[PDB]
């Protein structure tokens, strides 16, 4: 169902500063000419990447309140012009570790907001495949949750039957590889493990498999071989327990015995947050150093 038209993207929009990445194509900052309105655009190239997967998922999901919508898209034959919401309120990982005053239960709000948004995709046989806090955002400033948008799809999946047909992982019958039943149970707990160093992440002020930038790949793959990275002292005392005890099972080494998006959001930590503290986090602030960290983190995963 895709596609070409008379109308061409340039027709109804003013382009401008380039916002970020990226890999198979560029996100830029653009302007509805009409109505001067500030929407976002990422521009693929049809070339390298197929925007087919991101752009469906888009489509149905977007109206998702805490998934970033699409508001509009062309194909000029060439490229593909994927006009999503632009993001106001930054980086959300960003944003809230420069906040000094921070508490817990402030920290099981955003989380929540973001593992209740990523069940649903679970149900629905979706993984995003990349949930680098870089893609969580503030749509605004507002710094509600109801800001909160996870963004950048281009690398999630649709489960597919080897018919080639949408299914959910509720349903079983209809034929899928084999394999594919196995990379979907990987990809959705490969989530929750983002999930975990974002809580990580959140709670201390450092990503817990590295220090900064200059970390070797080899060493942080090596911390998480293991995984046992350290839930007591430091910025760890002040803590919860079950903060503590939630942040170990995402962030779990077995992809299985590991935490599901359903299960996430019934632990204690999540529901009982009426019950956790009000007041802030003792927590190393270098936002910069953390976010350099993470980049280091991820690089090494996928390349
Ligand atoms: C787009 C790229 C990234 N990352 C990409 N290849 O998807 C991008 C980068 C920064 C910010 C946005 C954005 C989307 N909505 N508001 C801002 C998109
Ligand atoms: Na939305």
């Amino acid at each position: 169902q895709l596609h070409r038209n008379s109308i061409q993207f340039t027709d109804g929009y003013e382009v401008k500063e380039d916002i970020g990445v990226g890999s198979y194509s560029v996100c830029k900052r653009c302007i509805h000419k009409a109505t001067n309105m500030e929407f976002a655009v990422k521009i693929i190239d049809k070339s390298k990447r197929d925007p087919t997967e991101e752009i469906e998922i888009l489509l149905r999901y977007g109206q998702h309140p805490n998934i970033i919508t699409l508001k509009d898209v062309y194909d000029d034959g060439k490229y593909v012009y994927v006009v999503m919401e632009l993001m106001k309120g930054g980086e959300l990982l960003d944003k809230i570790l420069r906040q000094k005053f921070f508490s817990e239960r402030e920290a099981s709000a955003v989380l929540f907001t973001i593992t209740k948004t990523v069940e649903y995709l679970h149900a629905q046989g979706v993984v995003h495949r990349d949930l680098k806090p870089s893609n969580i955002l503030y749509v605004d400033e507002s710094g509600n949750p109801e800001s909160i948008r996870i963004c950048d799809f281009g690398f999630a999946k649709q489960l597919r039957a080897e018919n080639g047909l949408l299914m959910t992982p509720c349903y079983t019958a209809n034929f899928v590889a084999p394999e594919v039943l196995e990379r979907q149970g990987y990809d959705a707990a490969c989530d929750i493990w983002s999930l975990g160093v974002l809580l990580y992440t959140m709670l201390t002020g450092y990503t817990p498999f590295a220090n900064g930038p200059d970390d070797t790949p080899e060493e942080i793959l090596a911390r998480i071989g293991s995984g046992k990275f350290s839930l007591s002292g430091g910025y760890w005392n002040s803590v919860s327990d079950t903060a503590k005890d939630l942040v170990s099972k995402m962030l779990h080494v077995d992809p299985h015995q590991r935490l599901t998006a359903a299960l996430v959001l019934r632990h204690p930590w999540i529901v009982h947050w009426d019950q956790l503290p009000q007041y802030q986090l003792n927590r190393q602030d270098a936002p910069h150093l953390v976010k350099g960290a993470m980049a280091a983190t991820y690089s090494a995963l996928n390349r």
